[PDB]
């Protein structure tokens, strides 16, 4: 309980969140690096070469052997562009119905669809899915492919694990993206979207929870786009912790429409 | 002296120690990408049947993904080629394999590392023996033989006479057995993927536009045998430095970074 000894215990926490947060930030970004890659292969095997290099057994085998490169993703895969003018011919071709992402029922009619055509076996239930029906998912693909660069949903449970995490949306495109191209040329040339689940709960849980001096903090997440409604990204927010001490460690996961920020405190 | 004197090594202990942090992390990248493409050709030229990966393609793919390997002038694929095979390869390629110091068809040998893929920076690659050259076989050998990345020591690259550094990542038949041996690694050997970490040029870029960079004289050693440094980036000058560690991943080999003020 003495002085000076607390400006110690002080300096502890601030060198030990902001190292949590280093690491946070660096693996998230090697992942990001990772699933650019994986647009470039789809990009360049899947539709420049003639015939295509890549079925659902080639993708299901590179990235399992890849999923090392990708430390916080509990799996990817890749959905193609499909409007509706589109529709039955491109489930004749695959020889299945485009499902719907809440119940795995058939999609009603809509303007345009994204559904899955590779994954990763670890999320396999997302083949045939319109990832256009989920709310965060959808609005992903739209920036994605307006943008041209790697875009972060909210916070949301994921399909089938309900594990509390973020969702990672790469556009590719068809080689008629002209150079410097404006918004609406991006969308014309848009083929489809790389993605990857960022299971926090699960993912961040284990990295952390294998560091020394883990037990002796409380680390919580926040997604704080909106100033005044902080969304919790990681952590038991209720749960008790020291309430006289904290410290802010800051977070980039890359994407300038979405702010993050660590918060750790110590447990008593 | 004196206060000044502390504050004087607290800044040479930052400054070395955060370009060997960037260096070790530039390194780290590029080994995890290079070895992304070893399981790539792995997949697409051995597991596909028939092989799903050309130059073109192979090409195409690692000038689009240049950016994940800082500090890699270029990577390439080499082909495991042993002597009763040779006729029949140099005919399916339409081309001799030739060597590397001279560029002359190669004298017989029991087995050549023929480049047969490669991204356009290093094309003068394409067709040489990879084994012609005593650093680059060496390598080779160590990386079949260990299953892991591994590095030479410094040496002047082909083309630019440029000091750097090889990485070798072996990629092997799907007839490897688990838990192999070394014997069962080399009979299952398919190839070889390489790049060439160009430090002259490429170090020079990193850590010569740094703030600072004219108060302080940095050094990286090879100090596998340390009886014999071999300068890796630095001049060749043999009181107040600094020592910041270095890990670059093959076990096989140590570094070191060494920073020192001018005057
Ligand atoms: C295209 C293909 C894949 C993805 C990735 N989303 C995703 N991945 C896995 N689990 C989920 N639950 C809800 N969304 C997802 C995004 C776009
Ligand atoms: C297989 C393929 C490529 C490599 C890489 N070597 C290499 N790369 C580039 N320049 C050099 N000059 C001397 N050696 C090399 C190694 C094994």
């Amino acid at each position: 309980m003495d002085d000076a000894n607390k400006i110690r215990r002080e300096e502890v926490l601030v060198s030990m969140c902001d190292q949590r947060a280093r690491m946070l930030q660096d693996q998230f970004s090697v992942s990001v690096n990772h699933v650019h890659a994986l647009a470039i292969l789809v990009s360049t095997f899947h539709y420049h070469k003639n015939p295509s290099a890549i079925d659902q057994e080639t993708f299901a085998e590179y990235t399992a052997r890849t999923a090392f490169e990708r430390p916080l993703l509990s799996g990817v895969a890749y959905a193609e562009k499909v409007v509706n003018f589109e529709r039955e011919m491109f489930e004749r071709q695959h020889n299945w119905v485009i499902k719907t992402m809440d119940r795995g029922e058939p999609s009603p009619v809509r303007d345009e669809y994204a559904p899955v055509i590779f994954s990763q076996d670890s999320v396999s239930y997302l083949e045939s899915l319109d990832m256009m029906s989920g709310e965060e998912d959808r609005e992903n693909i739209l920036r994605a492919r307006e943008t041209g660069k790697a875009v972060l949903t909210s916070p949301f449970r994921l399909l089938e694990t309900h594990h509390l995490g973020v969702v990672l949306t790469f556009p590719v495109y068809k080689s008629s993206l002209p150079e410097n191209p404006t918004v609406e040329e991006r969308i014309a040339a848009t083929a489809g979207y790389l993605g990857g689940a960022f299971d926090v709960e699960s993912l961040v849980e284990n990295l952390l929870g294998q560091l020394a001096g883990n037990q002796a903090i409380v680390v919580h997440v926040y997604d704080i786009t909106n100033a005044s409604d902080p969304l919790v990204m990681y952590g038991n927010q209720d749960e008790e912790a020291d309430r006289s001490l904290s410290h802010e460690s800051k977070l980039d996961f890359g994407d300038p429409f979405r702010k993050h920020k660590m918060i750790c405190r110590y447990h008593q």
